[PDB]
């Protein structure tokens, strides 16, 4: 088809909410969803939760992700170039992510400083999207929405080990850390997985495929890269031009197909995809467009500015061989892989593979005591930003029952990693196109750590998460190789695997316990009676953690803020209704619009923004949204 | 939150009933359940029946049990220090037990001599809890209860082997030995397993997780060891203080969090954990609390006294290699575990693992003829306790289809074990704390065999269960090593494995049939046409058995009576509504309250205590208990059916 | 005189053998309390009256394994009817 | 008694096989000590049964220690009698 009413660009969660909600409000409404990546419908490598880890492989085979590399090297990350990947499939992040169920705090939304985006204003829309399939002691969660939430098929024994340990260092247990209210607490962590079917709660199957099964008004063009938005004499959005995913035409020559929108053009191509579409359409920084020879439609300098993310650190610890972890599965041990795939097929409701094995964690907040130990520059940010905002956590911390890390660089044995991220960084980045061509890479700059306030909290986390690991039953050591380069005689220096655990690994091996090389300081074997006291740290140790942070900090794929919703004169890009300033019929609804960060894993955030955008387009076209949505495939 | 209406301390059977009923009775009543152990919700090492056996391993890994050792060697057990375990997990015993469905006889309940606790007063509550999923020829059971009871997925060929042999020695068959009335008969033995889902029927998922799935007023706190109960100046319970499971804070240093109760505090921490809570809270033996520097709330010397149990013995026998047993699964043979785990997943309703493999048994009672041989001190007990109480059994006996013994101490091959326990022991023990601190082990004493009356029936049982073993098809001999130390020339001496059976175990073995050692006397090869006569025992063979009992008698995890319901002036701890003497807004509802023993595996009794407590608490808070209870996770949508 | 695809005593849906015990007896025993089953019991002889009325039945174990080989008959009486369904070989005896 | 004292001092020694030794009184300081827990768990690492006290069939040995100081088993007249009977029972050509 050549012409439709709505055209949604990019099939992220926000896009999937928008495309699905509208097509289902009014069967007359002809809406087309255009997606750069492949169709995810009934893909066993999308719907099985336990294989999620593979989606970030740079192995020249996996193509459910695009990888953006900092154009230049960062002084602040000791000379490395940060790699920020993002989704390249229908469902986007929802098809490939860690499936961790987290929600932002109430104040996060209030702090958007926009009518219609108060916690209060959005709470009913928060409940609309959720199908909550676990117990809790509040009334904060929805129970008839499309997106199913649960504790999955099987929680791992290390989950309650971690909690017992968190408790012992004064983080309290709670039934629900996702109650918009909690900033200092620890729970069993839920997942975007259907309790009954053991399948991933991807946005596309829930919102789009549900609809496309029962109506003929929702059109799906996958493997199609939106180049630019076509404009009217009056800056009204008339249509969209897309090219193929691959640039495999005769003579690499450009091939645009055009598709026109009667009523609305929505952009949902992501924090990284969206700004690029605006800029090559002629909507961005006036100068940058001039030099690339793109006719200006609207001078919005903040298109692609204020790139925010959450900053991940991964603390690896060794554990006992009787521990149950994902490591052998992640290595490719065929009969481990065969036992788990088979178990999932026969009984998904209790399968190990009906999980992400990130089965517990905490949101945390520093004491008065702890604040002093942090910097001047973080205490400044503390007063300005967190002091009278007590529902905001400073750091997120969770346990992976396995080593989220290249196993090609890991010794044998079992691991758990402390997955930690910075909830609200001060540090900031940017993205801008380099050409009119959509196939070329844009200029990129993570911006990670370019603000010195961002170190102290992360350093604080390393220390805190270490104290948890050390107090666990499964704990058998720190993986020296992947820890900060402490002075070897420093009381804070790593102790690696003990001899009894090591012998267990290779019981016929000739080399176990050869001291030669003095490559590690072994732990003493596990004592259930061992009294434990905090690791003390000197200034040198702290420097070694700072440097370790600079060396090993990454994106958490929670990218936002590149088409921000604030007054245009503050460098904003959109209205309180998400209309692009200086245009007609053009909206960004994805996480690009966020004026500030959210203390959460941002799948929830992207869905809500989607639900909100669906409301805003529904009242502008005089449509009414249907509850419940179209029944989701394979769900009960 | 920091404040709720009811607190339940310990999530065993009784505590799950109480917590669950009350939360479901009134959505506005905010109730909290605090459990020392870990959450058992959707844990395949709880909900799958056939792995129960692992839960008693003192192996460094297993933390689903806490293990109480006698403080001092018992002379009555020829020097040994007895070990009594008990649960350290939500659902308590019900999450880790043998899953044998047994009920106490009617007269047991009457003999509490407490209005509200007659057999007739409790029969409706008995029915209220059951979801009976097996045929029977009576109306004694319930069909809309939360707790599924069944024959499980597959009965082992030996079950009926065992029954034929029981019949052979004059113990009659019956449909239902758990009809409140039977003291002398043999049945197929049911389980706390759901016939359809193949899942263990644990109290937690039946009464707690069910409600938590559909209401917000039940709060669960696992990995929380209740230190003590906080008191008013008038001795009203105001709340409760708990510490972490693991003593692992900065410096092994105490970190109490406090939670307050508006209406009620219930202790349901079992026979061994409840008295400990009371004692460190200020309720117990005054002399004992003075010495430990604890301020007295109520001087109750019975707190921690009159500890009772059943006394298990385990006669092990070798059986044919074609016999079906759990031995190779329990040894951890790979492809045998792979097959049974796979089978349970694909068809729970017929899976071998949807069973506890304790598929037959009996309650028995001695004849006049047999009572003469049992000595003066049992015949005293008999006349005073059992004589005109004909629905009370003396011993229990059941067959496991596999050795319930450390297989690291057993020869190779297949076994069955005759699992026996004394039903109403005369012996008594005690349990007192040795500190305020909730991590220090209490003083403990089993009391096993300190009353010489308990030897005769356990001896009697051994001979009887042997006669049953010797008359089975599967029988291929006694495990000499694990049997009494008879004179080798005695007719009563053991006969171990067959040369034939032995050659089948190790057909390429070089050592099979080497006499050198005379370590065993081999049984003559099985003959289907064999004539079989009783073993004649002598006074010297009897001594050997007593010795064997002293050395190998054990708990049955059926602990009760440390907070006895009887008058204060008799040494009681609770009144007829389970209130703790001397206090207000404090009740003990678990098996600690029993003033006397019940002739039953005691999960049934604990739930009944649970229900009766739920009642008592409901009529004091003016609440109505809803029937049926909230729907149980994974259960099918539920009068008798197939 | 004719040839067919030959049917079986098997339920098409469950895959199970259509045995008579499960169809007629276990069905009933599951829903009512009036049907008594005694397995592993071999009937010796039908007890009779003076009027040659059937009054009851004497059954022994399946295994001949008592102390001196001594026969242990238990007796179950009948108000209304004794039925013999022990098969061509069993009944006559 | 002498060959025993040799066994106990060997590096490989992990315990006496209680089943195949004299019948000492359990509380006697001359009583056997069977396999230790760590050695047991190595035999059946996946076993559900290892380290179950129930039955008290054996006093487990202590786990092995190269630095252990060793002293002789003291024997009484009663122990001597146990061995005499053990010899009667098990002496061979
Ligand atoms: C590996 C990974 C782990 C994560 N972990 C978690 C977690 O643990 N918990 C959690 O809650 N969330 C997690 N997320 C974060 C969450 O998934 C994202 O924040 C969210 O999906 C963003 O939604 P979006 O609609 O804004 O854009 P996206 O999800 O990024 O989707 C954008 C879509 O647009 C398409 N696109 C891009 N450019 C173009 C173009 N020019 N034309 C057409 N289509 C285009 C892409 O192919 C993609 O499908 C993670 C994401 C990933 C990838
Ligand atoms: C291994 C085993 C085998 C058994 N076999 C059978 C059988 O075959 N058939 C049968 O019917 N029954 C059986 N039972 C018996 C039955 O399970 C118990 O009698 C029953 O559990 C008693 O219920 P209770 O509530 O009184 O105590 P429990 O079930 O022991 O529960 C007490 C709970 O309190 C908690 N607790 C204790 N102290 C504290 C504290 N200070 N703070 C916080 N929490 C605390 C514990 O973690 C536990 O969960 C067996 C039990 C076990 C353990
Ligand atoms: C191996 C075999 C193959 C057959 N093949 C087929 C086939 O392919 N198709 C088909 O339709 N039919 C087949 N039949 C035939 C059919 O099963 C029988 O003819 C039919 O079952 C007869 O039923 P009945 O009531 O006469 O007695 P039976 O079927 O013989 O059963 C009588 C019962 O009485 C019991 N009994 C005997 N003596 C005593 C006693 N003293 N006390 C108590 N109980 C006693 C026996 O244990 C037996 O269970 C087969 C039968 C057998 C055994």
């Amino acid at each position: 088809p050549e012409e439709v009413d709505v055209i949604v660009c990019g099939g992220g969660p926000a896009g999937c909410v928008v495309a699905g909600r509208l097509a289902y409000a009014d069967p007359t409404l002809k809406v087309m969803l255009i997606e750069g990546g492949a169709n995810n419908r009934d893909d066993p490598w999308v719907y099985r939760p336990g294989i999620y880890v593979r989606n970030m492989q740079r192995n020249g085979i996996n193509d459910k992700a695009t990888f953006y590399t900092d154009t230049m090297a960062s002084s602040y990350l000791r000379g490395r170039r940060s790699i920020v990947p993002c989704a390249n499939i229908l469902g986007g992040g929802s098809s490939i992510n860690f499936q961790m169920y987290t929600r932002a705090s109430a104040s996060d939304w209030d702090d958007f400083k926009t009518e219609g985006w108060t916690c209060k204003d959005l709470l009913p829309l928060m409940k609309r999207l959720e199908n909550y399939q676990k117990p809790c002691n509040n009334d904060t969660h929805g129970y008839d929405g499309p997106i199913a939430i649960s504790n999955g098929g099987q929680i791992m024994p290390v989950a309650q080990d971690f909690l017992r340990a968190a408790h012992a260092i004064g983080v309290p247990y709670s039934d629900d850390i996702q109650d918009l209210t909690t900033a200092h607490g620890a729970e069993i962590w839920a997942k975007y997985i259907n309790r009954h079917t053991g399948r991933r709660s991807d946005a596309a199957t829930a919102y789009v495929h549900s609809v496309m099964d029962v109506q003929d008004n929702l059109f799906l063009r996958c493997n199609a890269r939106v180049s630019r938005v076509l404009f009217d004499d009056n800056n009204k959005a008339v249509g969209v031009a897309y090219v193929p995913s691959r640039n495999r035409t005769h003579g690499g020559k450009l091939h645009e197909t055009i598709v026109k929108a009667r009523k609305m053009v929505v952009l949902s191509s992501g924090t990284l995809g969206t700004p690029q579409i605006l800029e090559r359409s002629g909507v961005g920084n006036g100068e940058l467009l001039r030099q690339l020879g793109i006719k200006i439609v609207s001078d919005l300098p903040g298109v692609g500015e204020q790139y925010q993310d959450h900053y991940t650190t991964l603390s690896i610890y060794r554990v006992s061989n009787e521990s149950i972890t994902t490591d052998d599965f992640l290595r490719g041990v065929k009969d481990v892989q065969r036992e788990l795939f088979t178990e999932w097929e026969v009984s998904p409701e209790k399968a190990r593979l009906s999980s992400n094995a990130i089965d517990a964690g905490f949101k945390i907040r520093p004491t008065e005591e702890e604040l002093k130990e942090m910097g001047p520059e973080f205490n400044e940010l503390w007063n300005r930003y967190f002091k009278d905002k007590p529902d905001k956590p400073v750091m997120f911390g969770s346990i992976v029952a396995g080593a989220y890390a290249d196993h090609t660089l890991l010794p044998p044995g079992k691991y758990i990693t402390m997955f930690q991220y910075l909830e609200y960084p001060a540090s900031r980045g940017k993205i801008h196109i380099k050409s009119q061509n959509p196939y070329v890479e844009p200029f990129f700059d993570s911006g990670f750590m370019n603000n010195k306030a961002d170190f102290a909290p992360i350093r604080w986390s390393y220390k805190k998460t270490r104290e948890v690991a050390r107090r666990m039953d499964a704990f058998r050591g720190e993986l020296t190789s992947h820890h900060p380069r402490f002075h070897p005689a420093s009381p804070a220096a790593c102790k690696d695997i003990d001899i009894e655990t090591a012998k267990q690994i290779y019981p016929d091996g000739l080399t176990v316990g050869i001291h030669m090389g003095s490559w590690h300081q072994p732990s003493e074997p596990y004592k259930h009676d061992k009294v434990i006291e905090d690791i003390p740290y000197t200034e040198e140790d702290d420097k070694a953690i700072d440097d370790w942070v600079a060396d090993h900090v990454e994106t958490t794929w929670h990218s936002l803020g590149t088409c921000a919703m604030k007054p245009r004169e503050q460098g904003g890009v959109v209205d309180k209704r998400l209309n692009v300033y200086g245009t007609q019929n053009l909206k960004c609804v994805d996480l690009s619009i966020c004026p500030d960060n959210l203390g959460t894993n941002t799948y929830s955030s992207a869905l809500l923004v989607g639900e909100k955008g669906a409301d805003l387009i529904a009242e502008e076209l005089g449509l009414k949204i249907k509850t419940p949505h179209a029944p989701v495939p394979h769900a009960p």
